[PDB]
């Protein structure tokens, strides 16, 4: 509104906790180029080549461009996470605020001698915040393109596209969409205006934030001994013999709840190189669940304890963790050494280790002649009376994904990590408008394709509103808590961890887990 | 459909019996002999349903529920979804719900 | 509503001249066949055999029956229809009413020794009337099945049929209709019950009921001469001859209006043997306008004076003007004696005659050397400044027709005669509702086609407002009116015209059209 | 379409012009040296439309308008309606108004 003089809006960044509720605000800078030229492309990939028939996929390139801040790392930082997970054993998301400003645009001309940069003070961005949901919804695919860890850093807007059903080699088909965005309204920003936006979640359980100090086999008193009675076998002439529960053998002891579901996933050691088997075929050696006429992989599917206390130590689940880089990279296949690898030990109360494969079931039916004879089950699926934790919500993973509007689903919670949600924060796309170039002097009736190559900046911030629990637990001995044991570091090469290093990069050390509290079941 | 916890009651009918004549002097036994009958009437119903009506905004057209078939000829088979030749009623292809397109 | 033993309605006919208004009041009585056993039929005919293909159609059968009112001879009686066209130049319709009562159904049983009808006192009668016309109106075709003209006789309702589009040889296709009757809300009638029903037309133009004592090509003063000058030709030398036209010759005048328009119509003289040819071919010496690949008979067309003062007795136009039957019989092929052949002399002022084929144009473009030529057109549309009258009501013939439904009309008016209307008076259905013979005991789950044999009775009124002009006109000397000229009757043979004759039948002597008034152009 | 008596207004516009530097010395005649340029923006256009909306008692399922195009390849053509390969925005086949049967 106010002229070009005045400032459209000012710097906030601060963390405030109030109470039960907290709130962090914060702000960044961006960058966003001119798209395909202002065009529409369709894209495919056939199966014919490369990867192969799975991969498969058909759509629509937009000139559009969007805002992904879904990720824990930009709403909080290092410190202020610690804080929340020592003392704090649950939260989630209340509302949120969202407000872009101070756009200017600039416009480039090149000589082929060199660039000449020289700011356009009339011309506009195109904005708009879906709020029914039209359009296809892309977050939550854990795409790059976040805002960065470090407020100073500037980054570039992600390019707006999307995967509509297809036919066979990649083809169109009678149901495949085509949505044309400038059919939205939106708001048209010039420098001196500003955008802003108001959303407030749904109601959603809070994230048990607490390892688990049991476990289900044992939730017995040690001392004592049922009052049920068991069969112990039979004798040789077959008559039924009984056997009483003590608390000389804890396991034979009937139990009202049983553990999770399982699917067997198979076991891989990252740290110790002498227990793999050699040259194992990654592709080959994971889950997959195939719809349509192709297979997909399924990752890391349903959670399972990486590790159980006394394990070897570096064992883990293959695809079945989450892994994140030390730094924004775009590196196709990272070092080991770049590469934080997430473990989960907090859960294995409940859930059983991925590759255990223990169960056992009956499988004949036994008479005079033949014995009972039981066999391992290498898949367990849900039953009534059975217990299971969700996984963990790092500093780095994604915040929330969108419940898919379907007729029925089943304890709807992301395989990755967050919270579903039927309604998610609405999706922010963001365009500059088109500046035609000098058009001839007699009557085309074509349209123009000859443009102005130019860019926006700006900033934008976000206001997030987060309510906590607070416990007290009267455990006498001291729990565990998260602290920073690294000796020391050379600011010739690393630097302090999650701190800038030498050549200017910001470096995410370790991963960071929500579960450092224990809490009995 | 719909699984429904008290789902609408079941309405059952009959017609009431008649005896035949009796004998005259007094038989303790039950009376097996009726009077042979039917009965016939109207029934009515009457249905309040909910429909929601949506915006979608894709640009191209969706695909609908139409009749293609080229023709028929009145001597035997009738109009598709009306009275044959013999007068019974045909009813020529199954119909779903499912004919609009969205998204995920 | 009441009872059986009381009576649901009585007698009402009469007719009251109240002032510019006229009542007309009349009640009949009538029979409901059971049609089709219960069945929708499909019919058609292909154009392979018999008449051709031009003759094919497809449609459908229907249970249902209705009630056709619509001829005026209906409503009026030879008496009443006599005191309104001397007295009064031009009628209207303004509003009518219908009741229906006094139902009473009854069964047929055969032993096939003999039949013997047992009165029913359950069951019931279905009646609607149509306010919306969605279904296909039927009336207007000038078809069979009216009321009777003497108010003694009973009448047998017809049954319900449509025709809707057709393929090649008579099938159906894409747009092709099927119309459920039951599907349409109605009322039940039982003995004691009466259906009663309002209508009110719309605003529409009297009809002229004055035949007209001038001509065109006279409206001029005899005794004087026009102002304007007139080319009478041109010299030996080229040079252009100026004529004023005068009293000697009145064809001369430059004249403000033109006649109707034309299409030649072949001439027929009905009462002299010596003037027809011999053998001509009715079909293939009539007008047509073919549709959709086939053609059909224009008849009677736009209307055409019949013969003209002057013109030899007994001339008529062929298939150009209405006929009618003595009295209702079916036979296909009546003889000359059974049939009245309107005549149209009213209209000679301003149409032509209709073979007359007058009408002269010139062909060619004149110059040094070539004379200018002119010739006769066989067919003249309209053009700017045309006169032309409406067709007459005979008292025989139709009330009313409905306009099509569609874009654009020109001058709507039936061509056979009547007023056009966008709303007619909605068509009235009536069925009586089937009942099932004896079922077996066990459960069949298909549909029952076994019934009870019955048919209903009954009686109808039908009130009429009609709105109607009476005049003053000044002319001196006695205008001609309607009056019965029939010299002798003897009762053993034909009784009095219009009136039963000896086997009971009713005969209906002459036509009677409505214009016998003079006034002047 | 529809005729009409009074139509909407015809709207033009145009770029003023601007002229290039004169000469020192008064020349009475007008000026025909310009500077070079062309204008450009956005234009909205809101319509307001009345429609009818009808009730049909017909039996048997009308036709309507269905988008029947077995399949494309998008290294070509594209959607149907939608913009194709080289980035032009295609209209595949023509559509009339006229979909619903009503009998004269």
């Amino acid at each position: 509104a106010e002229g070009v003089g005045n400032s459209s809006g000012d710097w906030h960044c601060d963390t405030k906790w109030m109470g039960d509720h907290v709130i962090t605000k914060s702000t960044r800078t961006w960058v966003l180029p001119t798209y395909g030229n202002h065009l529409y492309g369709p894209i495919n990939f056939d199966g014919t080549t490369g990867s192969g028939a799975n991969a498969a996929y058909a759509g629509y390139k937009t000139p559009w461009g969007y805002f992904d801040f879904n990720r824990f790392h930009c709403h909080f930082s290092p410190r202020d996470w610690q804080r929340l997970i020592n003392n704090h054993t649950g939260i989630r998301p209340k509302g949120l605020k969202i407000k872009v400003f101070n756009v200017q645009v600039k416009e480039v001309t090149t000589q082929d001698s060199t660039k000449t940069i020289a700011n356009n003070l009339t011309s506009t961005v195109q904005i708009f915040a879906d709020e029914n949901y039209d359009l296809p919804y892309v977050l939550g695919s854990a795409t790059q393109g976040t805002f960065p860890p470090f407020p100073n850093d500037v980054f570039m807007l992600p390019q707006y596209a999307y995967c509509t059903l297809q036919g066979n080699s990649g083809k169109f088909v009678d149901r495949s969409a085509f949505y044309c965005l400038e059919y939205f309204p939106s708001q048209m920003l010039r420098t001196g205006n500003n955008f802003e936006f108001q959303f407030k979640f749904e109601e959603v359980p809070f994230h048990s934030g607490w390892a688990q100090s049991q476990s289900l086999d044992r939730l017995m008193n040690p001392l004592l001994d049922q009052y049920l009675i068991g069969d112990y076998g039979t004798d040789a002439s077959g008559n039924l013999i009984y056997h009483r529960a003590g608390p000389n053998d804890l396991n034979e002891f009937y139990k009202n709840w049983a553990p999770a579901p399982y699917e067997c996933i198979q076991n891989i050691n990252s740290s110790d190189n002498t227990k793999n088997a050699n040259s194992i075929n990654g592709s080959n050696s994971t889950n997959k669940w195939g719809l349509q006429g192709r297979q997909a992989w399924d990752a890391p599917g349903f959670v399972q304890a990486s590790t159980y206390e006394g394990a070897a130590a570096g064992q883990s689940l293959l695809n079945g963790v989450l892994t994140f880089d030390k730094s924004s990279a775009t590196t196709s296949s990272p070092a080991a050494t770049a590469v934080n690898r997430t473990i989960e030990d907090e859960i294995q109360g409940t859930n059983n280790f991925g590759n255990a494969r223990n169960n056992i079931v009956a499988i004949n039916q036994q008479t005079k002649g033949t014995n009972p004879t039981t066999g391992s089950t290498s898949q367990f699926e849900t039953m009534p009376g059975m217990v299971w934790s969700n996984r963990d919500i790092y500093l780095q993973g994604p915040i929330w994904a969108k419940i898919p509007n379907t007729d029925g689903h089943f304890h709807p919670s992301p395989r990755m990590g967050g919270f579903g949600l039927k309604h998610p924060p609405p999706m922010i796309l963001i365009k500059n408008t088109p500046v035609p170039a000098d058009p001839p002097t007699t009557f085309n009736p074509m349209p123009q394709t000859s443009f102005i190559t130019e860019y926006s900046t700006g900033q934008v911030t976000v206001e997030m509103l987060w309510e906590v629990q607070k416990e007290s637990s009267k455990r006498w001995n001291p729990e565990v808590q998260f602290t920073s044991n690294f000796g020391t570091s050379d600011p010739a090469v690393d630097g302090i961890p999650f701190g800038i290093n030498n050549l200017g990069t910001y470096v995410e050390s370790r991963p960071i887990g929500t579960r450092y509290i224990s809490k009995h079941l």
